[PDB]
């Protein structure tokens, strides 16, 4: 099987992602270099949808200059029928990798944290708030994490999380949305990387779950662990009041990412 994009031919090794109307393929080009290609069929896309796509793409293409913790987009072709995006290929996404994993090296955890902070900080500096961060938004590429999307393109549905509520901040439920909202969600991802679950994972009922998330009389548990700085990061990211919640520039100066 094969594909053409801006005049260059790519052979398909396998499919590494799917969707109703979208696929991601691992591929090789004419020089035997490997890449990932996202394909989007526009057949049934309305104008608002289309504009959400073009906006996500414009941002990806822009923000590439600004951080190597954003996935590399080398090229794209777009027509009225489809989109093809040629990207660097990662090894696996963070969600899949977390599920495959029984314990995480503290050093590796701290290193991924920093990467996530950096990428999210970068989008905040261009006025983007993702507001739906989750492990699937991050990709392992050469033992670094890279953010792959900005929360702008309309989402859909045909390893998997989407419409999930476990990372949703309290003020997204009540609904205002600020950069602080993305801190909660990163906080939830860090908590999963620390304790093996998300902070409200055990509450099965979705409505009970949402109620617990906004209820300040519901205490979140932070079992003691040998890295006290990690435990303080979690406590600080997961304040329900956004005005109380630590900020990204603060988290980047925190002893958890700075010390040793
Ligand atoms: C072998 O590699 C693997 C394996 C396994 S797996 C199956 O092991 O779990 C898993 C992963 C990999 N690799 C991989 N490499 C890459 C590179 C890039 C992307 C990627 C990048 C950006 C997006 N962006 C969007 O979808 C956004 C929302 C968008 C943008 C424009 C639109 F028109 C519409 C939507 C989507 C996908 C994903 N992967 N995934």
């Amino acid at each position: 099987q094969s594909m053409s994009v801006k005049g260059r031919i790519y052979s398909i090794l396998k499919q590494i992602g799917s969707g109703g109307s979208s696929k991601v393929f691992q591929v090789l080009n004419e020089k035997k270099q490997i890449y990932a290609i996202k394909y989007v069929n526009l057949e049934e896309a309305d104008n608002q949808t289309l504009d959400s796509y073009r906006n996500e793409i414009a941002y990806l293409n822009k923000l590439q200059q600004h951080s190597d913790k954003i996935i590399r987009l080398y090229d794209y072709e777009i027509t009225d029928q489809y989109i093809y995006m040629v990207m660097e290929c990662g090894n696996i996404d963070l969600n899949s990798w977390l599920k495959k994993k029984k314990s995480i090296d503290p050093w590796e955890r701290k290193s991924y944290w920093k990467n996530m902070l950096e990428a999210v900080h970068t989008i905040h500096q261009h006025g983007i708030v993702h507001s739906d961060l989750k492990p699937a938004n991050f990709l392992i590429v050469d033992g670094m994490l890279k953010l792959i999307d900005f929360g702008i393109a309309n989402q859909m549905q045909p390893d998997s999380q989407v419409g999930t509520v476990n990372y949703m901040p309290p003020e997204a439920i009540k609904d205002k949305i600020s950069p602080k909202s993305d801190v909660w969600s990163l906080g939830c991802i860090l908590y999963y990387m620390t304790y093996g679950k998300t902070p409200f994972q055990q509450i099965i009922n979705q409505i009970s779950k949402l109620h617990a998330i906004i209820d300040p009389n519901h205490e979140i548990e932070f079992p003691d662990i040998p890295e006290k700085d990690l435990q303080d990061v979690l406590k600080c990211c997961l304040k329900r009041d956004p005005k109380q919640r630590i900020s990204i520039p603060e988290l980047l100066a925190h002893p958890y990412v700075q010390i040793q």
